[PDB]
């Protein structure tokens, strides 16, 4: 092949600081933390990773591997991996975006949210999970909650948790975001990803609503074998939302590919006003409130 | 151009019930049913589709098609449908058409059928399909059996399944293979599975000859094979006693070889209007001068 010069720092315990968990599981746990780096004045905003028992050498072996994985991610759009860290248990630092994740950012700013913008983070997202595909990555996870705002131009889909075909599946819970074939079997591929890639959509366009509210976990699993889906966001044409129905197709392979929604989402990108009705499209980027909380620094600005 | 705003409801099988069989096919199967939507205290009848299998990914993306199209149109004289069901085989809720298809219709009732109501029913095919061809939209399989009826007094056109849509560049839609009624088809789609609108005149045209001998079989001992041969050769549907001169004319205009020669829809419209302005005069037919909610919810 070709020589993998992806490169692995190994940061100090004492660089790194959890502020509070995200997820818990079995075996690990996330965090949010700040970066503070070889004396800087920067702080970075990250999420670390711990194995929850540090002498299991199945698990050790499994933590690094991913570390692996992500170090080897060099993406637009899949976030890097700042660092691991060789405590008793392993620490792995993903990178975060100081303005944070896109469904705070959309919920925030649904009343100058454009057209444009919308459709442009659909091919962005799309383009990262396309890259993860073009490597046997399964993601598992895809969320508005897991596709962090770098600049309102630039969106990157966080990481973690990633699953290899080392082959026509693999193993391994977010209820409303997930395939019907991963509620009953949990069973994730790359189709399944499609759904989530579906269901993303859906919080983008609806500005950030909670898919599904209020309605039980325990029922999706039956209400989507009885072909409800999640509704038509009011600003998407009937274009934009054959998209996303066709994600949350029960046959698999009817799925859309990953390769053929940037191409479908950037066509609709190019005249981005005919396919997206938002009132007063035509008449803002800041801060968000996630970033309020900091108060600062991209951490691709200071590798620089 | 314009943005698509048309939706497409999403509804779960626990808001209808099939109450019986309307008819088996290669389709599949469509049902008679009350929907009950779930928060609303209304039924309203609804006619429900359903393949065979839903075993290919070609299978579904051509009933998901067949549904962007359905849900897009907003034409009186196009049956519009309500909404889809995401389940495993997917399926289709449609306004119900309580009367039938054309074709039923008129055998049931060759003995009390007008002139008014023959030459009505012809304006509101020809407007649909002028609906259709103004969407850039190839309908490609048009007969009386395709045709339904709400009410004696309005008529509308349905089966997207094999309606194709055109980009704007091409003018013309070839497929390959299909399964497709050799005797509605024009003379090129037969040779060389060519479609367009004006193969379109040339269904539509066997629309009326089935309608107006009161719903006979076009072509009827000739087999599919030598349609093609009896074409090429002259041979065309015989004359409805029921029919003037002007008005089978019209037929043999549609049944014309070359397809620009044939006429264009918006001209079927007038040429069907004012015909109906004196009905007894282009159409003879002995008798003549003697014979829950809805999509009412739409609005
Ligand atoms: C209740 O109203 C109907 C009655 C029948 N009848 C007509 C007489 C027929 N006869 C009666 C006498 N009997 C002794 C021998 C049979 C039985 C079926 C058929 C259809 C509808 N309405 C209806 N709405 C919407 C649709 Cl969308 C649809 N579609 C549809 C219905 C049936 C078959 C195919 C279709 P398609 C072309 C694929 O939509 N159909």
């Amino acid at each position: 092949e070709a020589p993998n010069q992806a490169l692995l720092r190994i940061l100090k315990e004492t660089e790194f600081k959890k502020i509070k968990v995200l997820g818990s599981g079995a075996f690990g746990t996330v965090y949010k933390g700040l970066w503070i780096p070889e004396g800087e004045k920067v702080k970075i905003p990250v999420a670390i990773k711990e194995l929850r028992e540090a002498t299991s050498p199945k698990a050790n072996k499994e933590i690094l591997d991913e570390a692996y994985v992500m170090a080897s991610v060099d993406n637009p759009h899949v976030c890097r991996l700042l660092g691991i860290c060789l405590t008793s248990t392993v620490q792995l630092i993903m990178q975060l975006m100081p303005f944070g994740s896109l469904l705070d950012y959309v919920r925030e700013h649904k009343d100058n949210i454009g057209s444009q913008y919308l459709l442009n983070w659909c091919v962005q997202i799309a383009k990262g999970m396309n890259y993860l595909e073009d490597r046997r990555l399964v993601h598992r996870d895809l969320a508005a909650r897991n596709v962090l705002v770098k600049t309102p131009q630039h969106v990157k889909i966080t990481d973690f948790g990633l699953a290899k075909l080392l082959e026509k599946e693999y193993h391994a819970v977010p209820i409303k975001w997930m395939a019907l074939e991963s509620i009953l079997h949990r069973i994730y591929t790359h189709q399944s990803d499609v759904w989530s890639y579906g269901v993303t959509v859906w919080e983008l366009m609806t500005f950030g609503s909670k898919p599904y509210d209020g309605i039980p976990a325990s029922e999706i699993s039956s209400i989507l074998e009885k072909g409800e889906r999640l509704p038509q966001p009011p600003i998407c044409t009937i274009d934009v939302y054959m998209i996303m129905v066709k994600c949350w197709m029960i046959d698999a392979d009817s799925r859309p590919k990953f390769r053929e929604l940037i191409i479908e989402f950037s066509k609709m990108a190019r005249d981005p006003q005919r396919y997206l009705v938002i009132q007063g499209d035509e008449r803002s980027p800041t801060d968000s409130n996630f970033y309020r909380a900091l108060m600062v620094v991209d951490a691709d600005e200071y590798l620089i």
